[PDB]
């Protein structure tokens, strides 16, 4: 569908309108409980700030009419400007068009009725754009999805305790200024400071005092210097600490569910509490068992080469991992100069990757060779000549019946491509002109 | 069906009676601690409410000598009259019959003794009609096990604080009204309000103060504006906060066991997170990386494909899978159709339903054949074919065993159906009748 | 055995004494902090109770030289009465002998020095008895074992607050009685009661006040009506809430571990979760989706066959449990069972435990028959023919090899055993004259 | 690669009394530093030389890091080179370690007493590296427990963050002048009959214990409310602090939970045993056969988990001799494996799996093609004909000529039997048909 206005929502200019209008949706939903609770009609040095705030969201409900709804199941950017304009208009339109009115001028214009000031809470449907941000961030593999299920709750508490702080102050102002000794704040004395005549206290002292109660209540510390006094602040504190009691168990739940999918050090000790067993009873040479612990400290703390995981995708396309990365490592070898792709593919059917810390001897001198080795990383030592990367060893003695003439020792941290020497008999006897290719580069010394 | 004055327990009138004594059992067990704690004899403008409250639970005792039950080990609904009158009468008769007696007129017409009034607590045995609700909601997939052990723990933790509010008020009234200053509420002063002469404060101020000190204690906030000053109140809030320590730990434990025991995203994100952590170890581009992003919706999509299949194997309901959606989807393919009952029930087994994201590469040209696909959903594009439903591909690559002659790429999220090729060569050449029935009709 | 007077530790007279000294070890370890904290040397009225409290532990001293030691390595009853005198004199002898001295008479006969009263805390090692009781309770597998770790944490939690109440009261008594206004209890005023001259407040008011502080501190409520005043009470409350912070996280952890390894209804409702999301996309049934969970509530939540856990035990001894239970149910079955030991041992592995709910039909007349079902108990209906226990059906499907002539309906939830037709092909052909001997009396009676 | 003389090897036993010497200087002067900032404005003269000798212990440690060969994590080399260990130090921890060693109390007292030259004391808290480079060397040490290192670096973080929150909370009371002192948390404090007025001349340890008492009661979320925040700058600190340790207490509960729901192998076995015992105790099987399954499924159970973990771990070129030291003296005393070469037994030892079985269980029967081929390590088995003792072999003629195995296996004492597939053995006798001819002759002789 051509439709040369309809923004596909990966456009880079529809991302200076999703982290622009997300900053506005954080301001406009952190300020709206403060505008409801701590003011009755905004002071007129906040008139431009309340006018231009609702313009940025007003030119955002025209940019929902020209945006590409990628469909719910049949994945398709539905470019049709009568089904994006009718998907929006009955999902969230009049919770974005209602909370865009100048509810502070409607309040003051209509004779200052208090009930027309409760429609500020329709502007809390802009934290939607912060929960359509912790949903487009768990769909991002560079961090854990369950870590974002903790960071979602740690914005939720901290938005519920700012909103609770702003409703708890508001409930003090619903009694007349002469009945303020029967409120939580007009009857407060902290230190030598009396919070009498609290409506003329500085805004940030009143906000910080109301937020102090709500945070030491959310944490369930609850000192009791600030407490409910009324019968209507008791009902709010009862609702709020019942909401927190569930919300604080949910936080502990998510942190525990993160930790039960544990870390690599306790996964190392998971693989090693049993490797104290079996080798105490049926013990090996504890020099080589110390290097076994070394190779477990090398599979852990380092590369998790996923031969433990590549069984998920099928064998011919996990041999395609052995195609688009192994045509580098196998064609780079000077032993296979002049070898066609089929021999390469049948060799990389049966390849393995192992790693070697310095200290081993890999193919021992004076004894039979067991495997093919190609060098990816690190650097080796043959004792006489130093055999580095993209090179062959173990391989000058399986083409004939010879032994390994070098104590091929490992000097840097290596990345051996190890293959069974059974394979370099079957692949070598089925393909004959390939066998003579290896024969003539053997005679190319 | 032998007696006809028994009631089948799923009769749709006796499901609108059980929802009628569930709003009385919620009322009469929330009201009963307020009948005990906050009054000494119920007032005169509450007489007709206390009478007609205990009538609804009195035509529930004559209506349960008539109700058929389904046995616990015999597992058949029992309709025997002189057997239901000995199951009800062994379990729930007297705790239903005692708490019906008019214990406010029995209190008042016996010279107002206080011990005739602790028999109101027999009516808290009516909360069993609320645990019989959250225990029949348990067994409901229709209404999720999204939160049942954890909602019935949030009812029992606002029912035990409504009751503790009423016992905590009642212990204030056991000291005479001249020892009010040695009481949690007679010595209370909140703001400029003094709760003195506290028996003459209106009921909802007393009740809301007592509930404030049950909920602030249950949440373990514990401000300290209201606290126990007495020895009997000290003993009560010791018992209560021990019970709450255990109950709050149990609530936290149930929520974290619901969150630990995760299924759907705990088979999905743990795939691609580790897989991109391995492909950013050794770089694999994006085309095959997106194709393996499609592959984690080939081995995880469609109910984890062939792992949950292998449980309803004693019950012969794989006939329904094997002829009710697979063989319709098979009769939705051209030659693969198989077109004969034996062969189609033979190849109906080894299939895999496969979800591919758009933009993907499905089968390249010059590529060795490896799998066979039945398309029923999605839309595919070949590089020559605008593939909608059931015009599926991979047909002429198997007998003419050469590379697939087309490069198909998908444009909207598709739902392929996979068989292995080595199946449909072996039982291909086994069925020579269907061998001819396959290789006669090639698209002319 | 060979040594005469050595009581074996599993008698019925050293198990009435192990529970007699469990109520002297629950008394004398709950009373020992009350004797330390609340008295400066017991009253004369509490004299004989102390002496008989200590005399019941001298009897338990000498009855450890006469108890047969159950060894820890050799796993036997070491009757050697110098192998049971030793390990006692190396384990528990002295600390159960410096807790039997009369430390309230050898405190008052020494000038009443208050440092010999800290030898009362040697009597607190008699909660060995209470934790030994919770060690021979995990062995009792009749009740759960993580549940027996959350009652070994609600004894340890309400014993560490009884002790912390007595230490907290004790710390108020370490200041002189004229500096009592600088203690937590001498400066206490609850309601209109003043706790001044607190040493003459009677013992249960003082104890209940101290214990109320310790319990609302354990629960982390902390009203702060009673709080620490001194520096020594600050240090104690700091130690105690820090200790009780890891003891309360341990309780939550042990509760979670029990709930995670837990219920069989949420082991049933997640199976049916993706099964109903399965059948809402795979479309097996419209109301037999009830007959799906009519069988996920028949074989599951009840009749819990752990046959996948019988896959864990060996096939040999799984055939042996099939012998020892199945074959008395297998043999009381009609004539088409085989009437010989070889046949029933050759078929007994193949039969699967099945149940069926009433109102269900099994196999309609006029189809190929795939299985044979044999009733152990239960009531079946062939249609007009009532088949109770020992009245197994599935006879006429292979005997006179025509179609089945009945419709087996279920009249009571039964105990069928289902072998497949491959069983009554293999075992019926290798023993063929047994099958024709079965045919020799097919309802000829 | 020890070509560099004066470089200290990083595991030397004398540079390990300088990792446990500067860890007791790093524990002292990371605990003393918030006390030096918080409770003093410039140290007294009494604490002079303790200051000076505190910083010439971390000054010796600066030039003892240019002489220590670090060990790489990409080449895994101890880089013994002064030009290569210096530029690692100078770009990781040098400005956090050099200017944390300046005398920031002579730069305070001698720069005219400007505060803000005293906030540079806070970069001596970058010596808790040495305590988290300790809990990262204790956690790659399975020699020590995981209940001693896993929550124990959270019962350091929760007594380091409440020692430091106790010193900032006191410090904020000193930022108000000593006239506006009853508007602080401590100058307006009155506990008991003691008033903390004129608080700057209270002893250091009363002032420190009061602040730590607040901080620990707040960390535990008791919150008595006898000490609370009265300022607005102390309200903000308490709001930051109780929000920080609401996350940190949930992390402690999560760690203690995930250390319990990963309960070890013993209680996994007890779970196994209670469900196994109960499953045939509610149907009431014989206790003798339940004890038979006990005596068998137990060696079978531990054999199962240890054999699968020894096979799936230990990658190739090191697994081979482990398996050979497991198996070859037990399979070379074998009349079937005689005469063949050594590379064949190198291939054999990997595909071997040991097992454990009972005196009385059977492996295969009369009607049977085997699932495996077996050789003997332990056992007293029988073929029903041949009473096979130790160092024996069975399943051999069913390999080559594909005939059914006529002998039921009767094991008479607890064995150590050797699992090898028929499929893999046929695969490697396809490979070693040079040895396969000896195997055909070995079954035929
Ligand atoms: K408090
Ligand atoms: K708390
Ligand atoms: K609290
Ligand atoms: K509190």
């Amino acid at each position: 569908n051509d439709y040369k206005y309809i923004i596909h929502p990966k456009n880079r200019w529809y991302k200076a309108w999703e982290m622009f209008i997300l900053v506005w949706a954080i301001y406009s939903s952190l300020f709206t409980p403060m505008e409801f609770g701590f003011f009755r009609g905004l002071p007129e040095r906040l008139f431009v700030l309340d006018i231009v705030g609702q313009i940025a969201f007003l030119v955002d409900i025209v940019l929902q009419f020209f945006v590409a709804y990628r469909d719910t199941q049949t994945y398709r950017t539905v470019y049709k400007p009568t089904r994006i304009a009718f998907r929006y208009l009955k999902s969230h339109f009049l919770m974005d068009f209602i909370g865009c009115f100048p509810w502070d001028l409607i309040y003051k214009a209509s004779g200052k009725h208090e009930l027309v000031r409760y429609l500020l809470w329709i502007r809390l449907f802009r934290v939607r754009k912060v929960v359509e941000f912790f949903q487009r961030l768990e769909k991002d593999t560079r961090i854990n999805y369950l870590f974002t299920r903790i960071l979602k709750l740690l914005f939720v508490e901290v938005y519920c305790t700012h909103t609770a702080a702003c409703i708890f102050y508001y409930l003090a102002t619903t009694l007349p200024p002469e009945n303020e000794g029967y409120t939580w704040i007009g009857s407060l004395k902290l230190g030598d400071y009396s919070y009498e005549n609290f409506r003329e206290i500085d805004l940030w002292k009143r906000y910080t005092t109301a937020l102090y109660f709500a945070i030491v209540t959310m944490a369930t510390v609850g000192y009791g210097d600030i407490h409910a006094v009324n019968l209507r602040e008791m009902i709010f504190v009862m609702i709020y600490v019942s909401f927190d009691m569930v919300l604080g168990a949910y936080l502990i739940g998510n942190i525990t569910a993160l930790i039960v999918k544990g870390s690599n050090t306790e996964r190392f000790r998971d693989k090693m509490n049993d490797l104290i067993s079996f080798m105490n009873r049926k013990k090996l040479g504890r020099d080589l068992r110390s290097q076994i612990t070394g190779h477990v400290r090398l599979q852990y703390d380092s590369h998790y080469t996923d031969t433990v995981m590549l069984q998920d995708i099928p064998a011919s396309i996990r041999a395609k991992i052995a195609q688009l990365l192994y045509l580098p490592y196998i064609k780079k070898v000077p032993l296979f100069k002049g070898c066609s792709t089929e021999f390469i593919n049948q060799i990389v059917i049966r390849l393995h990757e192992e790693y070697f810390l310095p200290g081993e001897v890999i193919t021992e001198q004076g004894n039979v060779v067991d495997h093919l080795y190609f060098v990816c990383e690190g650097l080796l030592e043959a004792l006489v000549t130093l055999l580095g990367p993209h090179t062959s060893f173990g391989d000058i003695s399986i083409i004939c019946n010879i032994s390994q003439p070098f104590t091929v020792r490992v000097c840097e941290l290596c990345h051996l491509l190890r293959l069974d020497k059974q394979s370099f008999s079957n692949i070598l006897e089925i393909y004959f002109h390939d066998g003579r290719t290896i024969l003539n580069n053997i005679m190319e010394e």
